[PDB]
């Protein structure tokens, strides 16, 4: 689930994806906001 958050790194984005899914919930954010991919 592309979220539109607010990141510094996809590092941060992992923590915040991995509340929603799980800890499998694979993340990144191009410098400017995260995406969640679900697997």
């Amino acid at each position: 689930t592309i979220i539109n958050v607010k990141c510094t790194s996809p590092k941060q984005c992992l923590p915040p994806c991995k509340a929603q899914f799980g800890q499998s919930a694979g993340a990144k954010c191009m410098n400017g906001k995260c995406k969640c991919y679900p697997h």
